[PDB]
């Protein structure tokens, strides 16, 4: 999620 590797990860 720090990379944004799913659109559910916060800020992504």
């Amino acid at each position: 999620c720090e990379l944004c590797c799913n659109p559910a990860c916060a800020g992504c």
